């Protein structure tokens, strides 16, 4: 599998036939028809005590990997009953800054997407996490192009080291709230992972502000490769799903 005519999303099906089930991901946010929640509660994130350990270039995204062998990053609150841990953050980005989001808002796509995501700790480990219809936790913000995110930049200047597919490279001290938006005003529904198994364990908490990151810093994203060393260079962009029906769901709002 992968994002190119031949292996594409319109291709996954064959081979994870979930593809076409009943709560795949991504949506488009129809800003009119998402249904305010009173009884949603603001989100917690403690990632005040978070240990990031690497970063590695997996032929499809760049994934950034925390310590969650305890609570040290953790999501609360919100939709969401229970803790659950941060494993990892990646991104979804575009060849051009028109597209590159794998959530719409009233058919607006971005030009990146960030999924941080989270495990339910009653699972035990992530692998557990998988089996379970509230096993996971993806918190999305989007990326617009704008000034420059200071606390991206660290990321940015890495990518050089893990260029192909199978490189990685320690990575120590980041702090994830350097890429959180003012707000934490958000739009939550049940759905899926967005690559492969596509397994449907995810709570999904859309925020409604985005992050403006620079054009520089996007640029940087699109000089990745998804061919191992020395292979054919095949440039990674547009690693994004398109959206999926929404088939009877209903997308809340915090707001
Ligand atoms: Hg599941
Ligand atoms: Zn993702």
């Amino acid at each position: 599998w992968g994002y190119g005519k031949h292996n594409g999303p319109e291709h996954w099906h064959k081979d994870f036939p979930i593809a076409k089930g009943e709560r795949q991901s991504p949506v488009d946010i129809d800003t009119h028809t998402a249904k305010y929640d009173p009884s949603l509660k603001p989100l917690s994130v403690s990632y005040d005590q978070a240990t990031s350990l690497r970063i590695l270039n997996n032929g499809h995204a760049f994934n950034v990997e925390f310590d969650d062998s305890q609570d040290k990053a953790v999501l609360k609150g919100g939709p969401l009953d229970g803790t659950y841990r941060l494993i990892q953050f990646h991104f979804h980005w575009g060849s051009l800054d028109g597209q590159g989001s794998e959530h719409t808002v009233d058919k607006k796509k971005y030009a990146a997407e960030l999924h941080l995501v989270h495990w339910n700790t009653k699972y035990g480990d992530f692998g557990k996490a998988v089996q379970q219809p509230d096993g996971l936790a993806v918190l999305g913000i989007f990326l617009k192009v704008g000034s420059a995110k200071p606390g991206l930049q660290k990321v940015v200047d890495v990518l050089d080291s893990i260029k192909t597919k199978g490189k990685s490279a320690d990575f120590t001290n980041f702090d994830p709230r350097g890429l959180l938006p003012e707000s934490l005003d958000y739009w939550t529904y049940p759905g899926s992972e967005t690559t492969p198994p596509l397994l449907e364990c995810v709570t999904w908490i859309v925020l409604k502000e985005p992050i403006s990151v620079s054009s520089e810093q996007v640029l940087k994203f699109r000089k990745l490769n998804f061919n191992g060393e020395g292979e054919p260079e095949e440039l990674m962009v547009d690693n994004w799903r398109p959206a999926q029906p929404l088939k009877n769901r209903q997308i809340k709002a915090s707001f």
